[PDB]
């Protein structure tokens, strides 16, 4: 019941409890800038190396944009691309200032293609959601996503707070098998992430609730100690 | 006790249970382009990436054709070959005449260096058959690979089921643990292959019997996903 | 329990009983030019594959010549070091200066980034020991290590018997969870290398005594066979 994402450059696997487990919901909220992104990189890029599918969705970034985002990293994706291994899907409309209001929820919940990897990853849902047209609502949302994580896939979104009413983010939040809030703080002259893990259903071993990092070129998320 | 030949790019090894057991021998029978090859070549691939070594030993191509053949599925293995990992084993003879006739099985049986790898692939052992020149016949060649296979290695054939008499297929096909029928069909004026898994004995898990793919350019086999979820 | 050193080219993991136990001590122990940085070299490539994290401490090659040498056993780890998988430190007045003098042993019991990986390499830790010029003594260094691999890390050093007395020696040794002695010898006019495990706590299985292998280009340790299957 784990997927694993172990890399050698960092210890994230120990301080989730071995792995994220299968039929997850992870909620990664926090403001811009907090760090949601480069998480979901670093997930996506670990279950790639330890042979899991993953389709990623970005409201943010072209298929280059990410590519070169990824190789800034060192978590080059190039041949998982070419291979399939990763389906990349970019939100042109949303990408685009255009920004234009649309069915994305419909979408998200009818694209067969998306589901047919291990790992979903949609960053962002919060600007999907905020920009639908429909009388699809989020509880709806919520129960497609359940039923999908019910065929022991993983999901994984990030939200921005500040683009979504309460009443919204508090349902997203209970749906969450594992939520996550990040934030910047200073610490001596050092700004820093902090990924605070608020749940965690089905929490597979002990676990740090506060996780402390910094995203630095050409390694991504490096996770300071203790 | 099971073998991984898991990829990111497709789900394999959850169609064949989650591996392939330790001490297999696994027989892939079809007619020509149904598919055999490429079927080595991907279970080759993953192993090799799962951190086992993996000789192939080959009637039909040399080790340069191979290269491309490898790296035309996008399952590049150059440097496997460079530190031994993959020990590739082109039978001139038969690459350079069809039909030219040795004692094919004597030398499969004694060359010690083959079975120093955990894994080894004979693409075609009907060819080696049809085309041996000796007393060693078929029930000496399988109780060989057995007692290979009991040393928990693993033995992949192909057979093309039109070089050799039924006769002689009923005793490989007893002899398999996993028995896998290759063939083309079309649907939708698409043509695709079959792989339908006859017999798994030792079967790690719940596993599909009928696993249809296509072969696609840069990726290797395209496995079609059967459930809509 | 077991940590992963697993390469496809070669079976040294069976032959270790699986793989390194964490809160290993592991002392090789042997005279100039029997291996021994070798033998580092192909673990710590096989726990950076396994993804693990390393730190390799030199006192004979810069980060330069360390890349070649890396790269001429096609053990090649760029990618590696540029992601601080691979942390590694060259002691550069010991590589520039055979026998200058300070206090090695304080900067290696003081230096935190060296421990936050999984599994720290120094060869030589007889030279750093050699070349102290402290209060510190064997039996601290030893206890401090001991602290460490009680966090499930694991230590592995390189001592070159030449470099210090037997009373300090006999202490390493018993201090040590896996001791393994590394000689050269001659059989067919050919030179090679033996590792002999002379202890082993925590054995995970049952494992080979003695290892014999040659160190070959673009494979690394080539070991030889034990037993022909």
């Amino acid at each position: 019941e784990l997927a694993r994402i172990d890399l050698s450059r960092d210890d994230l696997d120990k301080r989730i409890g071995g792995g994220i487990p299968h039929g997850s919901l992870i909620i990664i909220e926090g403001e811009e800038s907090t760090g949601k992104s480069v998480l979901c990189q670093r997930l996506a890029y670990g279950f790639l190396q330890n042979r899991y599918s993953v389709t990623y969705v970005s409201t943010q970034l072209t298929t280059l944009e990410f590519i070169k985002q990824m190789n800034s990293l060192n978590y080059s994706i190039n041949k998982k691309l070419l291979s399939g291994a990763l389906l990349y899907i970019p939100v042109y409309p949303l990408i685009a200032d255009n920004k234009k209001k649309d069915g994305f929820l419909k979408k998200v919940m009818e694209t067969r293609a998306f589901y047919e990897k291990d790992v979903i990853i949609f960053d962002s849902i919060s600007a999907l959601i905020a920009n639908d047209a429909s009388e699809v609502n989020v509880d709806d949302l919520m129960a497609f996503f359940k039923r999908i994580t019910a065929l022991k896939k993983i999901i994984i979104c990030t939200v921005n707070p500040k683009e979504l009413p309460e009443s919204v983010l508090t349902i997203i939040r209970t749906s969450a098998t594992m939520l996550i809030r990040t934030e910047l703080f200073t610490f001596g002259g050092d700004l820093k992430n902090l990924a605070k893990i608020l749940k965690y259903n089905m929490a597979p071993g002990s676990y740090q609730k506060n996780i402390v990092f910094r995203v630095e070129p050409k390694i991504g998320i490096a996770v300071e100690i203790a």
